[PDB]
């Protein structure tokens, strides 16, 4: 059948100038952290110790810088423009916050993205937005997000804005986090380990067997933190949508290996990230 298109996820792209590096190695989407002040307002892409292996810990920007830098590496006609960058997930690290500031949170991000981002609604960045939030209770965060576009008149910005509970808990958990939510579509599931630490396949298993069942929630399904070809082969093998790395270029390379190249493809801007694949 067709070829399942893949996002090739760039791990931890915290600073303006690792959007370039990260995109010219391979990857069409990237992942970057985002720290929060005592406000719950974004405040660096910031990730800090400890980190993956072989990774500098500590590259960050003021957020907004950071949401400039990615709007002209999205934006068509910008001397910076990446036309292979469609996907950015942003890692919500909102355990510094109170768990009755995740809809605060929300809220302030969604100011962030649509003045620095968004531009406002004027030739903004045009890549899809992962929010991703580590803690299931966190999930108000995304009524906040949402209230706030729409008070300032752009709910439709929601249509590029998808979903991820990142904290590797029990599938009929997370579902259930995402009814209390009231979504319904544009889910990803992020199931993984460090790359310091050995994982095995059985939860990105039921996360694959959920997302291809009748009646399962989930859209599409990453695997992280994946760093070399046996691994990538493996992921790929379970029927991931997605893989998070250190080294895009060798997710490539893996991509372009014959076998693998009659079964998957690099998504594109006109593979839409909410839509689950069928071959
Ligand atoms: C919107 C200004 C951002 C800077 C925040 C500094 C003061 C903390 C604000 C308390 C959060 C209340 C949620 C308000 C959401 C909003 O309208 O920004
Ligand atoms: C390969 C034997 C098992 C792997 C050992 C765990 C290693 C931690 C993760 C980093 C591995 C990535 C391999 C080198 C990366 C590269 O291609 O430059
Ligand atoms: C982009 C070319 C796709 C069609 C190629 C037919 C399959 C043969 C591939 C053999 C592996 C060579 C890897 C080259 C990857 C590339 O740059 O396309
Ligand atoms: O893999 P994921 O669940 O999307 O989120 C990642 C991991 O949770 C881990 O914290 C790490 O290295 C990155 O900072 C995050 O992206
Ligand atoms: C109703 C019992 C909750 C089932 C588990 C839901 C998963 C996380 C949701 C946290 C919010 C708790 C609540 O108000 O339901
Ligand atoms: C829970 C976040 C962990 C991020 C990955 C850090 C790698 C392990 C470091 C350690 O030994 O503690
Ligand atoms: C928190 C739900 C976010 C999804 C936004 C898209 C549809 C919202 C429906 C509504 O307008 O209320
Ligand atoms: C480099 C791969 C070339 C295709 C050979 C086998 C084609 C097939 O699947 O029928
Ligand atoms: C497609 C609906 C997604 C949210 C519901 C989660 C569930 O199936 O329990
Ligand atoms: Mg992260």
């Amino acid at each position: 059948g067709n070829r399942r298109p893949i996002w090739i996820m760039g791990h931890m792209v915290n600073a303006i100038g690792q959007i370039d590096e990260f995109v010219n190695l391979g990857a069409n989407s990237i992942e970057t952290d985002v720290s929060f002040d005592d406000n719950a307002n974004p405040e660096y892409t910031y990730h800090g110790i400890p980190c993956d292996c072989g990774r500098n810990c500590k590259k960050y920007e003021n957020f907004n810088d950071f949401l400039k830098g990615l709007r002209s590496a999205t934006t068509p006609g910008n001397s910076k423009y990446q036309e292979k960058l469609v996907l950015v997930v942003f890692d919500l690290k909102t355990g510094s916050l109170y768990d009755n500031q995740a809809n605060d949170a929300g809220k302030k991000l969604a100011k962030n993205l649509l003045q620095h981002y968004w531009n406002n609604g004027n030739n903004g960045g045009r890549a899809y937005i992962v929010l991703s939030i580590p803690d299931l209770n966190h999930y108000p965060l995304i009524k906040g997000f949402k209230d706030q576009l729409t008070k300032d008149g752009h709910p439709e910005l929601m249509d590029k804005v998808g979903h991820d509970f990142s904290g590797n808990d029990d599938i009929g958990d997370v579902g259930k986090a995402y009814k209390k939510a009231g979504i319904t579509g544009h889910i990803w599931q992020s199931d993984g380990i460090t790359n310091c630490l050995p994982r095995g396949l059985s939860r990105v298993n039921a996360a694959v067997a959920n997302r291809d069942s009748a009646n399962g929630f989930i859209n599409k399904v990453y695997y992280w933190t994946v760093d070399k070809r046996s691994t990538t082969r493996d992921a790929l093998d379970a029927g991931v949508d997605g893989i998070m790395t250190n080294y895009p270029d060798v997710i490539t390379d893996v991509l372009n290996e014959a076998a693998y190249k009659k079964k998957f493809r690099v998504a594109t801007y006109d593979d839409n990230p909410w839509v689950t694949f069928k071959k």
